[PDB]
């Protein structure tokens, strides 16, 4: 519920470091990926708890100025500075969180396109502490 991913869209597995498509974790468990903490607003490693296919959904492709980019459902959720927002309810211009390239702090990023992209199978986790991951380098709620 909530929305969802591409299956191709890369969460990273923390100890290992290893960028794995979101398509190939469904089933697992028990395993940490990078999360905001909003109250801190810091990356921390964080627990999810399953990984399932929700069918297939109409995808749109967004892209920041920085060249991140991810293909969400329209439902799927983005931290701007004034909250959280679906996907679409963005507007071009309009900044979104991520993680900078080092360290545990985020940049807020300037959105550049969005663009209707098809229909594919799509994904997501279930992050019972922090209810968010990082997908693709970018913020994305669950
Ligand atoms: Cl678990
Ligand atoms: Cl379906
Ligand atoms: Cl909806
Ligand atoms: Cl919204
Ligand atoms: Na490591
Ligand atoms: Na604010
Ligand atoms: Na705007």
């Amino acid at each position: 519920s909530g929305g969802a991913l591409a299956g191709d869209s890369l969460v990273t597995l923390v100890d290992s470091g290893l960028q794995v498509p979101i398509k190939e974790l469904v089933g697992k468990s028990g395993f940490a990926v990078w999360a905001l903490n909003e109250a801190t607003m810091q990356l921390e490693k964080a627990i999810v708890s399953n990984a399932f296919s929700t069918g297939i959904k109409p995808l749109f492709t967004l892209t920041t100025r920085l060249g991140r980019k991810i293909r969400a459902t329209g439902n799927h959720k983005f931290l701007t500075i004034n909250g959280w927002k679906r996907l679409d309810e963005l507007t071009p211009k309009e900044h979104l969180a991520l993680p900078r390239n080092s360290g545990s702090d985020i940049y807020w990023d300037e959105i550049v396109s969005i663009t209707y992209s098809g229909e594919e199978e799509v994904f997501d986790l279930t992050v019972p502490g922090l209810h968010n991951f990082v997908a693709n380098n970018i913020i994305v709620h669950n």
